[PDB]
């Protein structure tokens, strides 16, 4: 006698094509899922599809009869784009959030969800469960790690209409939160059906008798992707090159399936030159299906109307680069990445699938004078922050021949208002003047509680950092639930009782240091790292030092203001807060833990800080950021030389010795090493900096070289000049001096005359101003041309030269100087 | 009562359409041309054509009567791809051989040439006269120029059977070579035709019914031609895009007007990428004039179905830029430099103009996977050397899927066999055991006496030297015959009485130098050059020197052996013969001037060599011309950092202390500096250099600098390193050699270790292979990376890191040692 919920839920998710949930707990949950796949056979027929099976390393009969797929957890990225019947997770030792959302994502509407969970006695050892996470974790200062996640995961389970909590023997839990599930009523599909299928018939069959968009407009499934379709080929149908759609929705909305149709009807029109970006050839795995899906409605024949060129040389060998059609002139589609501009001088269209992920100034070259289409994801799995999708709309909006936007808001998988969807995009958490403002500690106990007002703040924190990620990663999720040594801070002005205050600025502070001297020196002589820490174990192995490793620091995970009160002062405010305060300047019934959940709003007064030496950052270089760090008082140590991918921009670490009655000394070596690395490495790989930008780390690395006395430069003498230069070389100097020579001649002492003024021997003999240095540092140390000089600094290239020839006097004349006196 | 042979020529002319040549003398030749334009209408009426009239700086009423175009001599070039009816020279000072032939090719058949020449009381003061070409190569050094050029021109008027020498009153001088000019026989033109005019009807109304060729075809003029455009549409119609047509033929034969067709019918074939590629935007003024003219023929509409693109912006603001067709879908005829080979990943045409004048790797870049359409230029005016052509056509036979090679022979405006065109042909000369072989001095008196045997070898000498000329320009004839100082050497083998001996190889060696110390400090102390030198007058501003002016020497301005014994022994035999002699180790009739003729062929034993302190040789850098100097004992001083545009190599200056018992140390002085120059300077300009390139240079730069014993290099003590390299460099370059440090962090070192290494301060102390120094010369002074290393060396990107690798475990057990002892 198997229990009447099962088979409820069951019909509930099927009818209204929604997904269900169940999770078992047994050592014998094999029982349970042949009894649930029972069910769900016994009472329809067209949910006999693949059942998704994922691990990390009679059930025997029935496994042989339907189709099953065995996925890795690390490999579970081949799956992305598909569709199964049913989705199993058997070890919970490793779904990591992105692994939760990626597996959950891929079950169409009205299929089960069914998690196994080994045998308990009871489930309040779950919240204390080691991961394969916490591993990553554990460091030798801070080792302990409390498991927050799996006391977050649990409770929700409650908030859940579709979510059963089945046992061994087909029992439910009262940790369930749709035990109280009633039956719906019986379906009436033989005449009625859903007005947005009656919509979708209309829109169809009204363009069948137009072509190509009678036979493409069939493979549209939702009105919003309908109304895409004419949407895109109106712009390919007007024959016009000044046209632009951009469409934003969430992930599982169909904007790359409508983007391949859009597509496979430019080619119907005649059009020769279609290129298509995107950050990574995986996200055309779904826009390259659909172009060959829209192909095969316009009847076209592979090997005899088109073919595919698949880059199988490179990693991805599954991403197609190139297609070519030669039905009446050759056409053709062509894969590029985005810094490939060049090729876009001679084409009709360009196709940028998730162009938010894509940095803004290579969307802005990547744009011409011809049609564009643009897709991005604004919420959901591997969303984009509303920072960076602001800033694109309201780039191309400058832009504007025509511009025109979009929206998708039905899934295509599921239903609309799908309950395991609402409830993994909650779990996930998916989506005053400065001087009155006051920083709060947040306690992380009471934070990950599952509590109605603690839940509330964390969705505004949690979308308050991830506002500006490129791309939206849950495990993030996971590693402020379950670190050891982070720590939460945020910023908020004074606000009244009975009213939780708005996040203004998070900051997220892990605690770093507390190196042993045989630990460091021990993987100091290898090639091992730990990678515990990133600030310590990077300032040791780069500068081969002991000591430093030994202090104890920390370091600014992520500090994020709000959207609308940005360049306002609420994070230079939150890190004055935040750096006073380490200076010591302060003096089977589950429900959600009511009791030991201490202030939630602990101000910093109440709480002891830490004895810390120095804070540090590790962040990615621009320009407006980095003027903000030199603002707080940070001296860069390191500068990345390898620029970073998805961003191409290099990883900078800044550290600020705050802890006040130290000596300021230990950083000033750090400093000066760095200042005279850096002269040298601006021409590898950081020849691409702007003058102005290498400039301005220049002068803050000279800047923290300071902090030492004894790293102060002495003065040029005479002897030191005829030394680095011959009689022939100075007599060089003295006629372009003179206006009468080429520079041309007078350009390897670049490098000397460069070098001596940015080291401090020159700096104090000769003076400078913002313009002539940053035209010396480019042309001594960057090695740049004029006229690539002339184009950066916005100038004709005659008057950089009478710049540079400005330079050159004043040097010439304290040489003579120096020499005669 | 005129004479009866002026209108007996003019008639000749017009009948059989060809040019006709007359020169007339006096202060009145107004009344000379007006009754030749008088004969020339009264016989005909189809020749009311242009006049073109060329000057430097009643006929009154007559001159109001037709059209007459007025060019300026330097402004000439704006008349290209021009037909006149009749071409008029007044200044004689103004009309170099360059000149001549721009202004005889633009004249239809059938015309009149007429030059004007200053009332004379005799031709006899001809021969002296002086120009504005001598003024050029007037010298403090030397001076006297004797002009010889004028007694060739004067000479040549005999050999010319359409050339009438005519006078002020309408007079014939014996020196004409068309006093005996009988009549033509009077034409029957009313059925018969010639059957080159049967041949080309019957091919042009043969495929008048096949579209696009029978509105196209109807534009050809010759069978050659028209036979080029079913080459070119053949390849074009077969829709397959591996075929290559190359065609060669000479300058007026309608290469280009032909191109322009068959581009014209790929357009209207279905062609949506086609891309133009030719040295200079010039080049293409007829291509694209005739483009228009097919897409007149093919009755497109302008404004309508395509679009002309000017490039006004640069200098050549007549240029044609890009043309945009929208008739069905946007096609596109886009013109780029050969230097822009990414942007034909997509294209399905390429049309390469004058491919011949294009260095070889560009033309190998610029052939793909597509259709190539290439003509080249190998006789006549602006002609190319046979080697280039030869080695341009063996390279497409290796690249060979299929490939076409067509010829034309009969030219457009004058008909084949034209009088006026082998006149100027021949006038402008536009077309063993080295162990046995002696050199031979060559006498310019008699070389450029007209006279058969000497003007026999004249055009065997003027063909070896032009013979690897990416253009051929006739004014460097103006150079050898009217040069103050330039001598002429030519190398010959043992040859037999009565047999004149074939020229092995050609040097043309200038005298240089004799500066006094007043000229050099006149204009070294200003920007003014008089130029008369190169090598004296370069050195002296390059090195701001004083002496190097002072001292006399010799400059090879050309050196070339004969095509088919190249790599054989004939140049290098030639330089030693050169270097040891000038090292004193060999102790109104005009007739041709029979007499005053020295021997043509005087041996270096009875003529005294000057005394030369050095020899120089400018040249355009390449690895293999580098290694054929070098091992002639020369050393570089110079080395221009501005790529030439035409051929993308930098001049390359070479001096050899060829003088015994002279000091070798002024030179040693030179060469250190530019080596020491060399090593800072491969960072700008010279980052394109080949690691072996660039290390060759810098070997015999070095080797240069070892003349002077007082440039030895010192080796590297412990307190010079200590000085270099802090303890935190020490210790991390120790870490690095032992492989436990990633290379990027110890890449800050490379332009110290490199400039210690090769400025011989580590070269003694440390010794590497040829292929470490290559990979430490472009890391250090280079600045490569080790992608682009790894691609030019043909090696694995971690290959080279262990090549790397093994050069600092050989820097750093030295560096050890040397502080350790
Ligand atoms: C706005 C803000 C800076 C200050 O906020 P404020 O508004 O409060 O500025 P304030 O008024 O105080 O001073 C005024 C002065 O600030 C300046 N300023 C004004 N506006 C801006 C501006 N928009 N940008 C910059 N500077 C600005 C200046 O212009 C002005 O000078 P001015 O005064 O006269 O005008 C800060 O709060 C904020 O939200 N930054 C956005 C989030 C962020 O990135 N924070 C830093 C994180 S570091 C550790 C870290 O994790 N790094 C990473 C990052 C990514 N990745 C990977 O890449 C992927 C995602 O990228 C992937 O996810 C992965 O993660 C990674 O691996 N590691
Ligand atoms: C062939 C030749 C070198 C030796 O002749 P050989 O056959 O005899 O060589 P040899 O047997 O003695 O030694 C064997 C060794 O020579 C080597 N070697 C073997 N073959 C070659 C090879 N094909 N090329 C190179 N090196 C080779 C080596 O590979 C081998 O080593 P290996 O041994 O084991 O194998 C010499 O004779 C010759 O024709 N060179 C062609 C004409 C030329 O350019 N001469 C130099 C002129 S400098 C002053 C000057 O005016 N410069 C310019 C030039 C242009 N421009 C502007 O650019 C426009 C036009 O460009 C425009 O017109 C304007 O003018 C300008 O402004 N200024
Ligand atoms: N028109 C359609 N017809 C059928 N399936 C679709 C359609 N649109 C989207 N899908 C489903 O959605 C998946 C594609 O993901 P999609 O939502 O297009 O990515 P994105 O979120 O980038 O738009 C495919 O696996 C497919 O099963
Ligand atoms: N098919 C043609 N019809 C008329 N004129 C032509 C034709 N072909 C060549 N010409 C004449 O030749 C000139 C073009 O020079 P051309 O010989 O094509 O240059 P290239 O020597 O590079 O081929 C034009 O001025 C034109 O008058």
């Amino acid at each position: 006698t198997v229990d009447s919920r099962i088979p409820t839920l069951i019909r509930n998710g099927l009818q209204t094509k929604k997904r269900s949930f169940f999770v078992v707990v047994g050592d014998h949950a094999k029982e349970a899922i042949v009894h649930l796949y029972y069910i769900m056979s016994s009472m329809d027929v067209r949910q006999n599809k693949s059942v998704l099976w994922a691990y990390k390393k009679p059930f025997e009969l029935f496994i042989s009869l339907n189709d099953i797929r065995y996925c890795y957890y690390k490999e579970t990225d081949k799956i992305l784009g598909n569709t199964y019947g049913m989705c199993i997770l058997q070890d919970f030792e490793a779904i990591t959030p992105n692994i939760l959302a990626r597996t959950i994502e891929t079950v169409e509407g009205g299929g089960l969800v069914v998690l196994l969970l080994k045998g308990m006695t009871s489930l309040k050892q779950l919240y204390t469960m080691t991961m394969d996470v916490h591993a990553r974790y554990r460091t030798e200062a801070h080792d302990d790690v409390i498991a927050r996640f799996n006391e977050r995961f649990l409770l929700s389970l409650g908030s859940c209409e579709s979510c059963l909590v089945i046992d061994d023997e087909l029992n439910v839990l009262p940790i369930s939160g749709g035990k109280g599930v009633k039956p719906l009523p019986p379906p009436d599909e033989d005449e009625e059906l859903s007005p947005a299928a009656k919509e979708l018939k209309k829109i169809k069959d009204e363009l069948e008798d137009t072509q190509p968009i009678g036979s493409l407009i069939k493979l549209a499934r939702t009105v919003d992707q309908a109304k895409a379709l004419l949407t895109f080929v109106d712009a390919i149908a007007e024959k016009t090159l000044r046209n632009t759609v951009t469409l934003t929705a969430a992930r599982g909305r169909g904007k790359s399936a409508a983007m391949g149709v859009a597509i496979a009807a430019a080619v119907a029109y005649g059009y020769s030159n279609i290129f298509i970006t995107s950050p990574s050839p995986e996200n055309l795995k779904t826009l390259f299906e659909f172009v060959f899906k829209g192909f095969d409605a316009l009847d076209y024949k592979d090997h005899a109307d088109y073919t595919i060129i698949q880059s199988t040389n490179p990693e991805f060998n599954k991403a197609i680069v190139r297609v070519n059609i030669h039905r009446n002139h050759r056409q053709t589609i062509q894969y590029i990445r985005p810094q490939d501009a060049h090729v876009l001088g001679q084409a009709e269209l360009v196709v940028i699938d998730e162009a938010a992920a894509i940095p803004l100034p290579l969307v802005k070259k990547l744009m011409g004078p011809y049609l564009v289409f643009m897709a991005s994801t604004i919420s959901g799995y591997e969303g984009t922050g509303r920072s960076l999708s602001l800033k694109l709309i309201k780039q191309l909006r400058e832009q504007s021949r025509s511009l025109k936007e979009i929206t998708l808001s039905e899934p295509i998988r599921y239903a609309q208002g799908d309950n395991v969807e609402k409830w993994l995009n909650t779990l996930l958490c998916l989506d005053p003047d400065p001087s009155q403002c006051e920083l709060l500690h947040v306690n992380r106990d009471t934070l990950f509680s599952f509590h109605p007002v603690s839940e509330k703040f964390l969705q505004q924190m949690v979308a308050l950092y991830v506002a500006s990620h490129y791309k939206n990663s849950p495990n993030d999720l996971q590693l402020m639930s379950d670190a050891p040594a982070h720590e939460l801070f945020v910023l908020t002005g004074p606000i009244q009782e009975g009213r939780l205050p708005e996040p203004l600025c998070v900051i997220q502070v892990s605690l770093e240091g507390k190196i042993s001297k045989q630990s460091i020196l021990k993987s100091l002589s290898r090639g091992q790292q730990p990678a515990g820490d990133l600030i310590p174990w990077l300032v040791s192995q780069q500068f081969q030092d002991d000591e430093f490793a030994s202090l104890s620091g920390a370091r600014i995970v992520r500090i994020a203001t709000n959207p609308d009160y940005m360049s306002m002062g609420y994070g230079s405010k939150a890190l004055q807060l935040l750096v006073d305060y380490y200076e010591g300047k302060f003096a089977d019934i589950k429900v959600r833990d009511m009791h030991e959940l201490p202030p939630l709003f602990s101000k910093l007064s109440e709480r002891r800080p830490e004895k810390l030496d120095y804070v540090g950052v590790s962040y990615g270089l621009t320009q407006q950021l980095h003027k903000f760090w030199k603002r707080a008082q940070f001296v860069p140590v390191y500068l990345r030389q390898t620029a970073n991918d998805l961003t191409g921009e290099h990883t900078c670490v800044m550290i600020r010795p705050l802890q006040d009655g130290n000596d300021p000394s230990w950083l000033g070596a750090f400093a000066a090493d760095f200042h005279k690395r850096f002269l040298s490495l601006l021409s590898y790989k950081f020849r691409e900096f702007p003058s102005i930008l290498a400039l301005t780390i220049e002068e803050s690395a000279n800047a923290g070289a300071m902090l030492d006395p004894s790293n102060a430069p002495t003065e040029l003498t005479k002897a030191e000049l005829d030394q680095l230069f011959t009689p022939f070389d100075h007599k060089r100097l003295e006629s372009y001096a003179n206006g009468l020579l080429d520079y041309h001649v007078v350009l390897d002492l670049m490098p000397t005359i460069a070098q001596l003024y940015f080291t401090g021997r020159l700096r104090e003999a000769v003076k400078l101003s913002g313009l002539q240095q940053a035209i010396l540092l480019a042309l001594g140390l960057q090695r740049k041309d004029i006229d690539t000089l002339a184009t950066e600094l916005n100038l004709p290239g005659s008057q950089v030269l009478a710049i540079f020839m400005k330079i050159m006097r004043k040097v010439t004349q304290h040489f003579g100087a120096l020499v005669s006196g």
